[PDB]
């Protein structure tokens, strides 16, 4: 079965697309290296993601599936009311083709609610007719060496709300129960590091590897998608939920027709849709299932998995370098049979720091006392490129804010992102202005002035005093700054001292940002005690589940 079939109709934009970087130069001067993907490259992506999938299952697969269902059976899940579902809808979510928008949904306008009721009722009465989806090219920023745009497939606003009602509770609670500690989205960055470091430490003689499935969404078969449903259905559910879940699966999740922005039929999908509520959960369960089975086929000893959607990292007991090399090829052959072939082949690693998963890795620094501290970091190229874009253009999603929150302990986030953006917020007098950012796919509204206590709550006080970073980490940053033409430490330190001073003179939370975020920039350090406001912060539903493509909004 083909993941996609196409009519020949083009994937079209719904607005003018910028692929070019037009204050921003002060951040990064090699602006010709920064580009954004557009629909013009859609054809290239279409070719990559269109192929025949072959799948052969074995006893290991079946044993693991049985084990997952058994745990899934302990879960009780609730229907969301229409109101609860509406409030989860982002204010700028794509409007319905049926005469109402996200604002109408959020306001609970009777037109929107009446339509949502009719969609739900239709779901219960009809469990066959494929549901329409829109296919678009994503507009994302990168640095050269060029990626063709990613494709986004999503149903109408009315359907998405119904998805929330039927499955939000399921995709928010089920994965963690089924996969336990292996479920990646339950962790803040600090917690993700702790689990990785400790898992590594716990092996007698550890070996680990990241596994990249080539175009994971396309590798997901209709069988895979029904297997996921069978897992959902193990939950203790209301008869209405079971019916809706079954209808959504047959009518939307397993596949359906693709319609472009102009309304033309572009083709038909028979794999994972990137823009539905179950994408993250489905991908995570499916990746976990196949990888767990593959471990057994490959006879990897004491396999420990960490899974985030299609992102997979494995840490096990080494059986020797040659033996490991051979075991990994077997693991890969098993994954391939399950319809999850690798992009670039996995390779054994024997240094935790060298394992990149979720585009990030663990590294070491030292706190004020000289004590060792592990933190999550990544190559800063993309974050910096997108930071430049967001400086030179108005964008609804502030990746820089999300990056500061997730990578606050890193040298590059502290040195560059905090300095550059707080300087801009000072000039524009928009310190008090709340901004939208994404965490694990979900959209959050956050006040930049709260960053100190947010960071203390997530990464601890040491985040404000990390030094003596690894040479490997610094070389990567330096190499990146060279590549992108970014000013060196001496320049950012000078800028940071200026911003820090200006922040202090405003007092209040502003001064707190100056004192904590920029203590690194001053030669005589302040004392930095626990921020009292860091305790009374509501940081519960931040790191519970993934929702990439799931159209979720919180707070
Ligand atoms: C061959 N290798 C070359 C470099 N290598 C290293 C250089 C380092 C550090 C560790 C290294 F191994 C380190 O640990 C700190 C530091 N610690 O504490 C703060 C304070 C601080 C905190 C937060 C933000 C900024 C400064 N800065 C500073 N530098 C100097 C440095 C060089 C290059 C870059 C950059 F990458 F930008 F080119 C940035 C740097 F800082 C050793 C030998």
């Amino acid at each position: 079965s083909m993941s996609y079939t196409w009519t020949g109709a083009l994937i079209t934009p719904c607005a003018a697309e910028e692929s070019k970087l037009p204050l921003s130069n002060s951040l990064l001067r090699h602006h010709n290296m920064v580009y954004a993907t557009t629909s013009r490259s859609a054809g290239l992506r279409q070719k990559k993601v269109t192929f025949d999938r072959l799948q052969v299952l074995d006893d290991h697969y079946r044993d693991v599936l049985k084990e997952m269902k058994a745990k899934a059976s302990t879960v009780k899940a609730k229907l969301l009311s229409v109101e609860e579902a509406c409030k989860l809808t982002p204010p700028h979510s794509a409007k319905s083709k049926f005469g109402y928008g996200a604002k109408d949904v959020r306001n609970l306008s009777s037109k929107a609610v009446n339509h949502i009721h009719s969609v739900w009722k239709d779901l219960l009465e009809d469990t066959v007719t494929p549901i329409d989806t829109t296919i678009m090219a994503k507009n994302e920023v990168f640095c050269v060496q060029r990626k063709p745009a990613r494709l986004i497939v999503f149903p109408d606003l009315g359907v998405r709300v119904c998805e929330k009602m039927a499955l939000y509770d399921v995709v928010s609670t089920l994965p963690q129960v089924v996969m336990g500690s292996s479920y990646g989205f339950q962790y803040s960055p600090g917690q993700r590091v702790e689990f990785l470091v400790n898992t590594w430490k716990s092996k007698k003689n550890p070996m680990g590897f990241s596994y990249d499935t080539r175009c994971f969404d396309s590798t997901v078969t209709e069988n895979d998608i029904r297997v996921e449903e069978s897992i959902y259905q193990c939950c203790d559910l209301a008869p209405e939920a079971r019916q809706a879940i079954k209808s959504l699966t047959e009518r939307l999740y397993i596949g359906g027709p693709l319609t472009n922005s102009k309304g033309q039929n572009c083709g038909y999908r028979r794999c994972r849709a990137s823009g539905v509520l179950t994408t993250s959960c489905g991908n995570t369960l499916t990746c976990y299932l196949k990888a767990s089975a593959a471990c057994r086929a490959a006879k990897l000893q004491d396999c420990t998995m960490l899974v985030n959607g299609d992102d997979l990292v494995v840490i096990c007991e080494s059986a020797g370098t040659q033996e490991d090399a051979a075991s990994l090829r077997v693991f890969t052959e098993a994954m391939t049979r399950y319809s999850a072939p690798p992009g670039d082949p996995p390779q054994p690693e024997y240094d935790l720091e060298l394992i990149t998963s979720c585009s990030s890795n663990v590294s070491v620094a030292h706190d004020a006392s000289g004590k060792r501290v592990y933190y999550l970091t990544r190559d800063p190229t993309t974050p910096l490129a997108r930071a430049a874009w967001e400086t030179a253009r108005h964008t609804p999603v502030n990746s820089w804010l999300g990056n500061i929150i997730m990578y606050a302990p890193t040298l590059w986030a502290r040195m560059i992102l905090m300095t550059h953006f707080f300087s801009i917020l000072l000039a524009q007098e928009q310190l008090e202005k709340a901004l939208d950012c994404q965490i694990y796919g979900a959209c959050y509204s956050i006040e930049p002035l709260d960053l100190p206590q947010i960071i203390e709550r997530l990464h601890g006080l040491s985040a404000f005093s990390l030094h003596s970073y690894s040479p490997g980490e610094i070389n990567r940053v330096a190499s990146c700054l060279r590549k992108l033409g970014v000013p060196p430490l001496r320049v950012w330190r000078h800028r940071a001292r200026s911003v820090r001073a200006r922040l202090l003179s405003q007092g209040g939370r502003a001064a707190t940002c100056g004192k904590y975020l920029f203590n690194w920039a001053v030669k005589t350090k302040l004392k930095l005690t626990p921020i009292p406001a860091a305790s009374q912060l509501d940081l519960s539903g931040w790191f519970v589940a993934g929702y990439s493509g799931g159209d979720i909004y919180h707070s």
